């Protein structure tokens, strides 16, 4: 919705924003939203997300797609109506996103999703590249399981010519969608084959936000058309994932929130058995220190 | 509609157009403009807009969108005849844009909505721009807060990998809607996703002329596809701030009417608590300047 | 229709079109189609001109759109038929540009509509571009008043961020087809929108300047220099007329088809504002293509 | 149709063919399709020519549009069955071109349309274009009265912005339809509005073919997207009239048959009274040297 | 079908595709296809193609279209199952090419279709293309009279500006399915205007193995959408005959079978009286020349 | 489906991923895939693939197409539903890829499909291309008899102007639908007409070699080299391997995805010709990235 501000409810925004990534106990932000979803009467579209003819398709609270559901209005604060209406497996009234409010007043936030090695980790859309010979599959599994911590993370495989990966991508946004509706961190492997459909589009425009309402992270892969690889990951993630120079080293660039100052760190890595990889255990960085690392692309 | 002018005539229409942006009251069109929306008869269409497949969505007075609307004539001065029809809650017959005369004869003005820090300021479009390290999205609502003066201002949010943020363009055109229905002051953040679909190009050729005619401003941050940006900032805008070499100083640029002088000066900006920008308390720039300017993008 | 010609025919018809230009009283054109057009039996289609889609909608002589009309034909000299139907607001049979005979044998014509500062000007479409800091806006309505004379001159808004200007491309096309049918001297401002593309966009700049001619109405369009290639060609091949600035301030130069074959004749026009910047423009030369060409190549 | 050769049966053609050029009275072959047309049955469908949309619009011998005709089969010499349906103004079933036969075994000829000045010209499509100053409206018109002779050129007038030019693509295939039905020298100015739609498309391949086929001789201007008025003229033109150096001064480089040597002359011209073009009164071009005449475009 | 090979049925193939070419009589295995086509029992369908749309055009064995053709299922070797059906004068069911099988276990092959001047001439598609003087149409013919031998070539022509020229794809398509089905030595002039609709894109995809299959040749000219020509002359043809630096001269490339050398040699000819072009009466050229020869179009 | 790891789950996957092409009995998997395709009950689908269309068609255990399913759906361990159903010969609900269950837990691998002079080598897609005189056919050929072994390989002929060559890409597709069914070492040439593009032919780039890699099957496909780059692509992200020609005549180098994050490898073959062009083949190092980038350049 719209919301209206003036000096005095603005400043107490940003020190909102602030806190849900700097303050805030880390995964927070994720139970919160796991009971505004527990709170939905049963039915409900929660989620619409879009397929890759443009159409949407509709889940509930349990992940559960809705087939039919008549048209259903609800007035939102600001004055403005909200209609969902399910038919034929598909939505016919509606938006792509979240059905329900998840977030209310406190909008633009990256909330902290966890907290690893002493660097505090944003919710939203994670984009992992980079050029040389630092892998990213590996990076992916291995973030994936350090920020799940207590925690299992959730993996969604697609588009590798390896055994047992889907390939289309309509069962792929099916498995996006149960993930972020069930799980606070979660893998994709890889996003080479979104990077094209309407639904691709859609799914790069609206995953970050998605991600970053419910408070879990989206940890994609993604191997650089090399201009979308750029955009994708200039405006379409929350934080950024980037090889360097240096084999096994990696750039963590940051949005900590609407506004707010984009934050930078670095990651080492090594190689166990059967290349599983270790990441061993602020500074800020501007807009042209920001283009000068997505150049490397 | 059309006008006819000889010499008398039009000197007449380029003094009131001068003084609507340099001696009329800042805000005053605004308010003149929400005279005529309340006096338009109950149920009557007042706004239409485009989304996103290029057909157009209908507004009544108080921003509630109309479903079912029987078509109805209205025959204009110059004798041309506009039809406004609504069927299953689109348009079947009209055009984009505002359904009723907010106008008269006095059309190609760019109505002031606001003075600040001994600058006055066009309503319409402004786009705010450019490369460097000074951030857009705190400019935006610095500005929104600061022309606002003793109203709030209104913030559409649109395609950011961050908490609560709409990435459905259809949604987008709801919420700009209402916002130009009820405020002066609105800020969109951002224009990146727009910038294609159908709505998307309606939208960037609509909204200033829209805006203009309301005497609201619409604040729209833009980060630099690079032409695009370019020729949306140079032709779709009434106005453009746009980042210098300096970190912190915006340079302002104003068409102040319909074949009158655009106007130049410069901002000066720093940061408080939690990154809240504060904007520090004639010249005219010709074509040539002005494509220097862009040239920067 | 087609015509037919041997060398006499041919060099009467070059004599009658030097004639329409150079020694036509300036507007009489306008006033025999005017006539022409007031002539046409009640409900009659005179005008159809594309809208966004491709579809075409349809006007009668008081610029009132035609929704129905019985498909209805009409055999030309040369042995055609031209039929007109309307059905639920647009064209089903027909063509764009004018649906009555404005012009007889008499084709190929850029009639004199008016004569300014010892110059005469051209009926059709006028062009006004190029780079640097003249302004397009105030030149064209400088030309509008003066093309104008004892008469007022039309104005199309369209296009910019600008309080009360139509930006939907159906509504446009609606007040040029009126203003044509009405006016003499109507000044379009802009055409960037529609260089902004669409199936009307492309009629539009294919029709314009055939319908103005025919008519004998000047249309005085503002165009702002993929997208700067297509400037280049509505400005050299959709024009009847080009008005481009030069490397001095306040100056324009005027190019101008004279008729079908006959030479494109070039002059300079001096420019001031007064107050409001309200533009005054102050008070013959062959010009070949190569000329022609090296002028279009300033707006790069 | 298809056609069989042996190495005798080969000779005889190219010797026909040569003939048809070379030695045939000017003029003989419109005559003899002229008469072919006349032969006709009284409804028939005798030529069919693409309209914008690539559907086929259907004529008669006496130029006017069929609207309806029953499926009609016709049997060909080498096996083939022709087939002709017109239903509500559009073909059905059939092919564009003519739709009856004007040259049976004779294929592959370039009919001498005429004589002047002591060259002889090919009927088909002469594209007249080039770049400098020598205007190319004049030299079609005179070069339609030239070839025209004793008789009249009739002219097809597209695309300017002109009084009285039709600039609706489906009138102007009409009017060359009915041109080359009636009328041995026809003049299209201009072509430029043609270079795209599926009809624009079929009219550049179709109206060479058409006009050889008949005998007459279709004189177009064209002005230089410049890759296709390059193969236009190197591909689907029987004839080529290029403007050189030297005002005034024209090279025509005629197709003179199938595998038969192109030829070349040069016209000299000058201006009377109100712009009337006078052209003043056997070389071979190889395909190296045509290339070269091309490149000046 | 599908194959299965062990070393031993491999290397008994390839020797087979040897013999096919360098040792079997030649234009045997057209008269054994022609026989194959004789057993079909009457009305039933033994060729598909393309028609401009992508639908695809039905024949029987005397070239006569099939337009109503009960489904009807086949069932092969491999166990893959053939449908065809044929509903108002389009296929329904089946695929493009040959509807019977002529080749068997034998395929890959490139059956020579004649002998001449010592060289043996495989079957399939040659497009004659190159730049220079040496004219292409006079080369098409030539070619088609050498290697029709005691009997005559047939000739199809299609898209060119003189008398008689089909311009129409689809009886173009016609044309060629009759030529193939009735003639072992088959001249095109011209593939130009093939050179895109679906029909032209299945074309040049279909015909090479349509008529390698027949063993029929196909000799088309192909005047140079150049790296179209490129990859038609690379990878849609069996064999290539290509103009040189010398005029008259011509280089033949021949594709002798499936993994089996391509083979070279030279052309020397001249003109007699109206243009009729005489052809005057082992060398391996690797991946690398072959490249080296497409280079100079 | 989804799955969920920590760190010891991820850590055993990782195991059995390198199990599954390093240690595991070569063609193993493709045997286990037999049985559970053998085990499937009668007329139910298998396998889905894309026609030019982008529509699909559905086979079932016998390579058999089928027309016409029921609605049947089926819930998985994750709990999402996965429902088929095909009408009129083509797939109404479902997706592209193999139907049935094959890989359970065990996904992300480069299951062993034979071993030859020393050298394991994966299931999957083998992208056989690059420039010079080493000729493709020949190669895909003998890789083909080589890594068949004690078994025939099956080839898969499209898109060639030689006799009894398929050139329509939907019976393309049958055949490789029917041939991944049945057999486990699988020759196509060539992929050529489809990198010339349809629904259809980038669904099968991008499906094939999950396809063939879920089965334990390996598809040899030969790929002569905008469309430059979608042959890099294709071989970079679509293929299991790669076999790539060099500077010497007649040597090859293969490079081996191993499994999911596991590392590259390498290594050369040597080649000669017999007769009739019969290619024989003569009887571990990692590479990185940037050798990967590098080897890939040479396609230009
Ligand atoms: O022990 C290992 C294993 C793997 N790796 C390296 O990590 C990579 C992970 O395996 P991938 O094949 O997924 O590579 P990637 O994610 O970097 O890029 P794509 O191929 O998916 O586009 C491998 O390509 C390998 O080079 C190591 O450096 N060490
Ligand atoms: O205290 C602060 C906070 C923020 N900033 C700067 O302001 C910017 C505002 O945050 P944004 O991330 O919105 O940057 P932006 O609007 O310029 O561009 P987009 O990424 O949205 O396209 C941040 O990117 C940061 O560099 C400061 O300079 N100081
Ligand atoms: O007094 C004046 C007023 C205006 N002008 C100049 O005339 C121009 C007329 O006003 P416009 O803003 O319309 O500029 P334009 O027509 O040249 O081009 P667009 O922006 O419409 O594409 C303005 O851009 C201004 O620079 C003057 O030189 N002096
Ligand atoms: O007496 C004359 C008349 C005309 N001309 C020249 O002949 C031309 C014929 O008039 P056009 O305006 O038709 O020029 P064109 O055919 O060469 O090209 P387009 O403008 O149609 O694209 C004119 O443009 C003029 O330059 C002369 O050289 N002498
Ligand atoms: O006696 C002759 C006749 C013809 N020729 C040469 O042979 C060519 C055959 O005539 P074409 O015009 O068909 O040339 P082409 O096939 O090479 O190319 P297109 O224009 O058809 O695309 C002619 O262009 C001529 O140059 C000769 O060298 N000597
Ligand atoms: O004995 C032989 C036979 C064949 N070859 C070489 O092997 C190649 C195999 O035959 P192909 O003609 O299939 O070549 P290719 O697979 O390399 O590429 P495409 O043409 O299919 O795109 C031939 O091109 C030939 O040069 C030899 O080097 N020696």
């Amino acid at each position: 919705m719209i919301h209206l501000y003036d000096a005095k409810s603005f400043a107490k925004l940003r020190a909102a924003q602030y806190a849900a990534f700097h303050t805030d106990a880390p995964g927070s932000w994720f139970d919160h939203t796991s009971g505004v979803l527990e709170s939905v009467e049963d039915g409900t579209p929660v989620l619409a997300i879009g397929v890759e003819s443009g159409d949407a398709i509709v889940f509930d609270k349990n992940a559960q797609r809705i087939v039919a559901y008549k048209e259903k209005s609800v007035k939102a604060e600001d004055g403005s109506v909200s209609v969902v209406q399910v038919e034929n497996g598909f939505m016919k009234q509606g938006h792509r996103g979240w059905l329900v409010d998840l977030t209310g007043e406190l909008v633009g936030c990256s909330p902290v999703v966890a907290e690893f090695g002493g660097h505090r980790y944003a919710s939203g859309m994670v984009i992992v590249t980079g050029k040389g010979n630092s892998g990213k599959t590996p990076l992916v599994h291995a973030l994936g399981e350090a920020l799940g911590g207590k925690d299992k993370y959730a993996t969604v495989r697609f588009g590798e010519p390896l055994s047992g990966y889907n390939t289309d991508f309509n069962v792929f946004v099916d498995d996006i969608a149960r993930a972020m509706l069930q799980h606070r961190v979660i893998v994709i492997d890889s996003l080479k084959n979104v990077i094209i459909s309407r639904g691709a589009f859609d799914l790069l425009s609206d995953i970050g936000a998605m991600a970053a309402s419910r408070g879990c992270v989206v940890i994609a892969s993604l191997n650089p058309i090399v201009e979308l690889v750029k955009e994708a990951s200039r405006s379409n993630s929350t934080s950024l994932v980037i090889s360097t120079d240096v084999d096994g080293e990696w750039q963590v660039l940051t949005r900590t929130g609407e506004g707010l100052q984009r934050l930078t760190h670095t990651l080492q890595t090594s190689y166990g058995e059967h290349s599983v990889l270790t990441i061993h255990t602020q500074t800020v960085i501007k807009n042209d220190e920001l283009e000068s690392v997505l150049r490397r692309l």
